[PDB]
């Protein structure tokens, strides 16, 4: 309420005045540049109900972030790590979520779905290049950023992915193996507590395109332990796709949900998929 002074982070301010989101490992602020308030920065902060778990994410997503630049992936502009907090200025995207984005809209075309996917895509050629695994790849999780001004065009729309607190390098002859993500968006090999790699994230690209374009997740189940056992009864996994949707988005959408990870497209062949093109 009243309570709050300033806080900063070396040339950047904030306060707990403006609360732009909070989850239960971590919480963030709307800030500014000290000597440019004009420039945005999004801070994030430490959630003290979840302490050890949160330094410990918060701390992972500084030693990812600081080695990646990229438009399409959130911008680290300087961060501060201590014995008993972490903060990291991040870019201010000032068009919010993608989940939020979607479903405003009513669902998003195929033409913005290839134009935001595109992105995705550079952002992932980044990622596998560098040897890194994202792990919680969700629409809640890719943020809008319009660098024109008020009312300017949607075609300007660019995206960013966010969130790298479950991130980790995975070395290629190696497999990973920590249960973490997002239920809905987990790839099944992770859910089923099977060893996975890289492809889990391509899984989880393929939810964010089939909820882009439908407003739902693919595969509905009553709780986690359901889906589960959903994916581990059914060898045979297809989503429910509207019958209008062009045959080369439909192909790539069933590439990435294929439920064996070695039936699933692959990194190459998502990068030079023609729906790209
Ligand atoms: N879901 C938000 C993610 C938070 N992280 C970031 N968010 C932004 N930009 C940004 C712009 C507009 C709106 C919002 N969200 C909100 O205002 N609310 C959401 C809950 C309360 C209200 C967020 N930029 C960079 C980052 I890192």
């Amino acid at each position: 309420p009243g309570r709050g002074g300033t806080e900063t982070v070396g040339k950047f301010e904030f306060s707990r005045k403006d609360l732009i989101g909070h989850g239960a490992f971590a919480v963030v602020f709307k800030g500014r540049h000290r000597a440019a308030h004009d420039l945005e920065v999004a801070v994030k902060c430490i959630n003290k109900k979840n302490l050890a778990k949160s330094q410990t994410l918060l701390g992972k997503e500084i030693k990812i972030l600081k080695e990646l630049k990229h438009e399409n992936i959130v911008a680290l502009y300087d961060f501060q790590e201590m014995a008993n907090s972490v903060y990291l200025v991040m870019e201010y995207c000032n068009g919010g979520d993608l989940a939020d984005y979607l479903h405003a809209m009513r669902t998003l075309s195929e033409d913005t779905i290839r134009l935001f996917l595109q992105q995705i895509a550079g952002a992932m050629r980044l990622l596998h290049s560098k040897g890194i695994i994202h792990r919680d790849l969700k629409p809640q999780n890719i943020l809008l950023s319009n660098p024109a001004g008020r009312r300017a065009n949607p075609n300007s729309i660019r995206v960013k992915i966010a969130d790298f607190g479950f991130a980790r390098y995975l070395q290629s002859n190696m497999m990973a193996a920590t249960l973490c993500g997002s239920p809905m968006y987990m790839a099944p090999e992770v859910i089923m507590s099977q060893h996975y790699d890289g492809k889990a994230d391509l899984w989880s690209i393929g939810t964010i395109v089939y909820q882009c374009l439908t407003g739902k997740a693919p595969f509905q189940a009553s709780s986690p332990q359901d889906l589960r056992l959903f994916y581990e009864k059914n060898k045979t996994l297809v989503p429910t796709i509207p019958r209008e949707t062009s045959a080369p988005l439909r192909q790539l959408l069933l590439a990435l949900l294929q439920r064996n990870h070695k039936d699933r497209m692959d990194f190459d062949e998502f990068f030079h998929h023609p729906f790209l093109d």
